[PDB]
């Protein structure tokens, strides 16, 4: 029941669905990147079973070992299949912040913690041999730990749950959101990958840079609508 879509010669988007009460089948997107003789993964599927299916798909269609996976935040849709990756002996990385949040929120932490420089770029020491994956922390947005990934050599940039599609009417649930800094975070992602033309998101189909601008704008409204009164 998994859907795979090739976005570039060496990049595929994996999509899995989870039936959410009141909403029905909700999609979640992640990435699969072929880097020479290795395969890198961005985010798990909704569940361990689906995540295991993703691995079987890789084995069948690419037949190359999966060297590592990066999970962009501590949420079901992105860290629901942590046990499956570990069972396959795949090294996992997540924002140190995400790893600290995983427990309290019943999520399984990644094995490795990523830390970031003041400008948002990941500290090399914590992200060994990530190949074309350029990990960037834009600052608190949808969640305080959300991170993003650019795929060097392509026009693709993964915004995770931070960026919403250009047709969205709102920023979604703001339970863990930082309404004051969301806008700056969205813009930081845009400036970090200035030439990316295909923006991939956790819950929306691929879109143009119009999604970044649209998201930042809704975020501007949200910011003064929640913090700029008396």
């Amino acid at each position: 029941s998994l859907v795979f879509r090739q976005l570039a010669p060496n990049v595929w988007q994996h999509t899995s669905y989870l039936d959410m009460p009141g909403f029905g089948a909700v999609a979640s997107n992640g990435l699969i990147v072929r880097d020479g003789g290795r395969v890198l993964v961005v985010d798990t599927a909704w569940t361990d079973d689906q995540t295991a299916q993703i691995l079987n798909w890789i084995k069948q269609e690419i037949n190359l070992p999966v060297a590592l996976a990066v999970v962009t935040h501590a949420h079901q849709d992105k860290m629901g299949g942590m046990d499956a990756l570990h069972a396959a002996g795949i090294a996992t990385y997540a924002n140190a912040l995400s790893n600290q949040l995983a427990p309290q929120e019943g999520m399984v932490a990644a094995q490795h913690s990523l830390t970031f420089a003041a400008n948002g770029w990941v500290e090399p020491a914590t992200a060994p041999n990530f190949g074309p994956l350029k990990v960037f922390y834009p600052g608190p947005g949808h969640t305080s730990d959300n991170i993003t990934v650019g795929i060097d050599g392509t026009d693709i940039a993964f915004g995770g749950c931070l960026i919403k599609d250009s047709k969205a009417k709102s920023l979604g649930n703001l339970g863990d959101a930082d309404t004051e800094h969301y806008a700056a975070s969205a813009r930081a992602f845009g400036a970090a990958f200035p030439k990316a033309s295909m923006i991939v998101m956790s819950h929306s189909a691929p879109d143009s840079r119009a999604a970044i601008t649209h998201t930042a704008r809704m975020a501007d409204k949200l910011r003064l609508e929640h913090h700029h009164h008396h």
